[PDB]
């Protein structure tokens, strides 16, 4: 084991740092091993974890109660893994998002816990010069700086994507809302001041959000960027709705019909939706889901409005934790879909990863491990991603 070797030879850590090391290291290491990552990349990932992430995770969990109301997950776990299914039986992509913390969190010196993520990004910029911080600094200044202004629990976090051979970094900004400045207002002004050459996709999304009947029901809340050249980065605007019928999801995926030639992709999406969510196969698409009242309940989407494209791209997130019956049932639904379409070469590796992450004896009894199933429509096929919560506090061992 890579983690066993590193833990055996790297210098020992404080109580909190050692807890985070001996918890995250095995999790990330198992996920990467099941995805058949090369040994060098597992070493690199765990060395990054030991050097730049573990020292900034703050106190270790010691009870069911979290030290913050972090927006990363529902139990405020500050770490979220993700497992992207690659078509053609290729190796899955492993990513993880983290919101680092400091003792100044909540104080006047960092009221929204922003400096640790900035520090992490700059450290990574020292090790990987390929990363570009132009758009990072621009959107940070626009959305979280002293000129920026109700909070969702966090205002920023970062994500590492191990893309087999190189590392990519992503930044999520969650603006603070005021009666005069909605999150969407701030995001739109930030993108307009970003310096993009072709704002056709942003204007399409704005028209859909403002004038369309169902598009008016989406509440923008988050913006994600890639730390690459601004011409090569995506601009992902996340939007939530209390509506949950599959008809609504179907229309949002098309952006009110702006996107065409997706009927087969949408039929496969409906099949996967009912399988993962445990619904009856004859569920009318206009039926709403049984009501779940939560901060992150309802249907979630993201629009990619990156200038390279004139038409925006939509990714939908099936909220497994809120509407499925249990983690094993949803996992088998997703896995059966993948097997029916010849894309399930890594299903058993995924199940071993789930069993690694799951609180002892709760996969078939509760939800929570799998937060989202992300679906995108690529021509006739689906691009799928599983999002995973280690549940440090909801499942405190
Ligand atoms: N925790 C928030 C934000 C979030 C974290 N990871 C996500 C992945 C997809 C969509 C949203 C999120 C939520 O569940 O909504």
């Amino acid at each position: 084991s890579v983690w066993k070797t590193l833990n055996k030879w790297l210098p020992p850590l404080s109580r909190d740092k050692d807890w985070w090391w001996k918890t995250l290291g095995p999790q990330i290491n198992t996920l990467l091993t099941e995805a058949d990552y090369d040994l060098n990349e597992r070493y690199e990932a765990l060395l990054l974890l030991y050097r730049w992430v573990v020292p900034e995770m703050g106190p270790r969990p010691r009870s069911s109660v979290a030290p913050s109301k972090s927006f990363m997950t529902d139990d405020h776990s500050p770490i979220e893994y993700s497992w992207k299914w690659i078509s053609g039986n290729k190796k899955p992509e492993i990513r993880y998002a983290v919101e680092l913390v400091s003792p100044l969190a909540g104080s006047k010196q960092d009221p929204f816990n922003q400096i640790p993520t900035r520090n992490l990004v700059y450290n990574l910029a020292k090790i990987i010069p390929e990363l570009d911080l132009t758009w990072f600094e621009h959107f940070w200044h626009e959305l979280l700086g002293p000129g920026s202004p109700l909070t969702k629990g966090s205002t920023v976090f970062a994500a590492l994507e191990m893309l087999h051979g190189h590392l990519s970094v992503k930044v999520y900004f969650i603006p603070v809302e005021t009666p005069d400045f909605s999150a969407w207002h701030q995001i739109k002004h930030a993108i307009e001041a970003s310096g993009c050459p072709n704002l056709e996709a942003l204007n399409h999304v704005d028209a859909y959000l403002s004038s369309h009947d169902d598009g008016r029901q989406l509440r923008p809340f988050m913006l994600a960027i890639d730390l690459v050249e601004p011409a090569a980065s995506r601009l992902k605007i996340y939007a939530r709705s209390n509506q949950t019928s599959f008809r609504f999801v179907r229309d949002v995926m098309t952006i009110g019909g702006l996107r065409t030639d997706l009927d087969r992709s949408i039929e496969k999406f409906s099949d996967l939706w009912k399988r993962a969510l445990g619904l009856d196969p004859d569920t009318p698409p206009e039926d709403e889901l049984p009501k779940v009242d939560h901060l992150t309940s309802g249907a979630v989407f993201n629009f990619d409005v990156a200038p390279k494209s004139q038409i925006p791209e939509v990714k939908a997130y099936i909220p497994v934790r809120h509407y499925a019956n249990n983690d094993l049932q949803a996992a088998l639904g997703l896995i059966g879909y993948l097997e029916d379409h010849g894309h399930g070469g890594y299903s058993q590796s995924y199940l071993r990863g789930l069993d690694m992450l799951a609180p002892s004896g709760q996969l078939d009894q509760a939800t929570g491990v799998q937060t989202y199933f992300a679906v995108a429509c690529q021509g006739e096929d689906l691009s799928l991603t599983s999002y995973l919560n280690p549940q440090f506090y909801a499942a405190f061992q």
